[PDB]
């Protein structure tokens, strides 16, 4: 089309969060959705947990699978039914919301609320939604590395990287990730699964002591190590990539301690870079220091641009200015973004929890500042890790449904004089 | 005395506050527009409290508070006067509305979530647009806060009417002044002082730790020029001067540089930077630039859906120069006739780049524009008594400062907005009527 009310930019939680915002509230609203992703807006977690645990063998083509309450279920936040054609997005009674899939928005003219897509159309708007999310980081290594190299690395994001690395463990008998956080020790568990039927091998590198070292204190973090490689992973800690090659056909990882190690394919899970392309011609603020998009409290960038999700980073009136690379905080502020876009000028609040699987026997949910490097207090009998600076971050290890709780704790910024105490709410005593 | 509501409230009555109200009301004509002032004196202009106003033929300049201008039409320092307010009282009543002023008022609390605020006297007023407008505190050196009431009951902080007043009598009392600081303050304070000193046969003395005046603006050669003219205005300049104490001996102040240099004066002006004033940051929830300072403000000057910020205490986004703070009274104006507008809905980024400019004598004046600092590498072109020097960056023209050229800003402002690559300044320089120094 050739004028939209509302414009989301991306394809992926935060646009759709928004979406359903937005017609929530204006009940008659015309969203285009543009996605250079050929994909209609589908949730990323599944792709590194579920749709690796499915019985069903065609899980590769249906891409369903069981939640935790058991029901089954789809990758995607809606059936193509209930969008509406660009085409038919300004005539369809009651408007609706559109998705343009396999394009890219490649420029944008703040001054005429105008975008240029990768095919020379444009599109002028009202109201305008940034939620490019990023781009999987690459090692040095593997970029100074030859092509042979690059071509058997895989960077997992998006469905076809799910399609692709279940094929390959299928294929080869070793694959070795690099990363050690939550996306690296999930598919170190999911591959882990696979091999055991297999008899293959899944070997995970990371430079921490332990995994999630960055997140978890360093004895949680090794306790994980060893729940991981009860999963059939062969887990390498204090490893640095020095450089890749191929030798004899084989991978061949040279790591600065001196170890070498021998596998077929490699998995780069090392951070996420935000997608701020458009900044550059649309003349808007990145932040230097966590990267993205600079926006307010209400997540707005200028007068009719908003920006959600992982590129966002935005201004936490209790908080201090953070961004966040999580799905909850996606739907939170994709959500916050298109109520804001229909004038409701209110800051965010609500703040958004994560988590993570490793394993049946391994799962953790956590919500505001959780950094290693801030002191803890783990309270365990299944356990309350609280991250201090008043409580700013809070760890439940194996326990669930839970989390108003955590969230009130933060909220209430209370001095508390015994944390052990505080971990009753939680059930631990 | 103050409405309960009013649709446009600015917080603050000085140069970006004015500004934003005449451009409110000519957008929106009929709009209400509520000015709250600390102050007791209604909206004036700052430039001519260090320069126009020492300079004057009338010897009653102290009372009335007028000066000839460049042009040389007298003109009173208030931007408008008391005819063109209305009463806040009356403010939601007259026809067509107006501009109204709440002197003798400070805004010590701000909702933002309810779009109110709270006044010292406990009054409150809730508001549909507001702009925060409360520019900045002048700083204090910590020698003079370690000293006692008599050192800090003869030092002068010079910003406001009284401050004018205050030291203008104090030039014709005592025999010696000594102003602490080096940049556009101190040094037109200075020559002021100067000038009265030459006829009264008193002392005025100028410190500070640079090398030279505007040791932080200019290149070192053209700082050093400064302050001999400075020094042939009657002035007694110490640079490469750090203060270590002061304290009264024999009833004089008495200045112990770290250097073991000793000053002994009878009042002591202090021209040594200035604080936003973000007291409202607190309460209203709203972001300061840690690296800046002031409220943190897109480069449309809005900090939230009905609240901007404009003049010395918006830290906002130049889309070509990067984000940055000023504190120029012309990008008062520019800033709040901006943010007036966008109160309106213009929806317009900060773009038509603010000038500023110094008077050190009659025979030293300068204009400027852009990010003009002596860190960043310059290229100055003179014919030092006329000249152009261009501030540099990604082999960019970013400042530019006009030495005794006037008449040529809009030339300046094109250089710096088309970005060009110059090859060579010198012809850049011709267009500036100049017919080579690196730094
Ligand atoms: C495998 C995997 C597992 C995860 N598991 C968890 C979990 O268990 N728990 C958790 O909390 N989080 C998890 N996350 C993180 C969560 O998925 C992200 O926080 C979430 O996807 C962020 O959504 P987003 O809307 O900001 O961006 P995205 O989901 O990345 O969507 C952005 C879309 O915009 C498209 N786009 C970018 N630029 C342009 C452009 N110029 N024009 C058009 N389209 C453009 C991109 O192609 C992409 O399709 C996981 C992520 C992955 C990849
Ligand atoms: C003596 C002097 C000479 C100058 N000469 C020049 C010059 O030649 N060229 C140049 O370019 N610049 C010059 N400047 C700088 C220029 O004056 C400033 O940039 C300009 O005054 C800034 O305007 P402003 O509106 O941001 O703030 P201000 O003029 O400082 O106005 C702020 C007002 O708000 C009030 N206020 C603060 N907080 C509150 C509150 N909570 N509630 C109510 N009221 C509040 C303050 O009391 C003050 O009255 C000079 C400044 C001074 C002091
Ligand atoms: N499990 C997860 C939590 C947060 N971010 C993630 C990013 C990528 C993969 C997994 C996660
Ligand atoms: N001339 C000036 C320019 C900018 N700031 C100033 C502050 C105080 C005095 C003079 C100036």
């Amino acid at each position: 089309p050739s004028h939209v009310p509302f414009l989301l930019i991306g394809g992926g939680t935060a646009a759709f969060a928004a979406a359903r915002s937005i017609r929530a509230r204006d009940p008659g609203a015309r969203v285009l959705i543009v996605s250079e992703d050929p994909e209609l807006p589908y949730m990323r977690p599944p792709l590194s947990k579920e749709l690796w645990f499915s019985d069903d063998p065609n899980v590769t083509k249906t891409l369903r699978f069981k939640q935790a309450n058991g029901k089954e279920r789809s990758i995607y936040f809606q059936p193509p039914s209930f969008y509406v054609s660009a085409q038919d997005l300004p005539h369809i009674e009651n408007g609706g919301v559109a998705v343009l899939t396999g394009k890219k928005v490649v420029q944008l003219d703040v001054r005429d609320n105008m975008v240029k897509l990768n095919d020379g159309s444009q599109i002028t708007y009202e109201k305008c939604l940034i939620a490019t999310g990023g781009t999987p980081r690459s090692l040095s290594a593997i970029d100074r590395a030859g092509a042979e190299v690059k071509s058997r690395t895989t960077l997992f994001r998006k469905i076809g990287d799910f399609r692709s690395l279940e094929k390959i463990s299928r294929e080869v008998k070793s694959i070795t990730i690099i990363g050690g956080g939550f996306l690296g020790s999930e598919l170190a568990c999911a591959l882990g699964r696979k091999a055991r039927a297999l008899g293959t091998e899944v070997i995970q590198l990371f430079p921490e002591k332990g995994n999630m070292g960055k997140i978890l204190p360093e004895y949680l973090s090794n306790w994980t190590m060893e729940k991981v490689r009860r999963e059939g992973v062969k887990v390498m800690p204090n490893a640095i990539v020095q450089s890749v090659g191929v030798s004899s056909g084989k991978l061949l990882i040279k790591l600065k301690d001196g170890r070498k190690v021998e596998t077929d394919h490699i998995v780069a899970a090392v951070g996420l870079e935000p997608n701020v392309e458009l900044a550059k011609t649309g003349g808007l603020e990145i932040d230097s220091d966590f990267g993205g998009f600079r926006v307010n409290a209400e997540l707005q960038a200028r007068s009719n641009i908003w920006v959600a999700g992982d590129a966002a980073c935005f201004y936490d009136i209790k908080l201090g200015r953070r961004r966040v690379e999580h799905h909850d905080h996606a739907v939170v502020s994709g959500r916050l973004a298109g109520e804001n876009m229909t004038g409701a000028a209110k800051p965010y609040w609500h703040q958004s929890m994560f988590w993570s699987d490793l394993g049946p026997d391994v799962g953790y949910e956590a919500i505001g500042l959780v950094d290693s490097s801030l002191p803890t207090v783990g309270v365990f009998a299944k356990g309350v890790i609280f991250y201090l600076r008043v409580v700013v971050g809070i760890v439940l290890w194996n326990i669930f449904n839970r989390m108003p709780i955590a969230r009130k704790i933060i909220k209430d910024g209370e001095q508390h004089e015994d944390l052990n105490e505080v971990a009753k709410l939680f059930n631990i005593h």
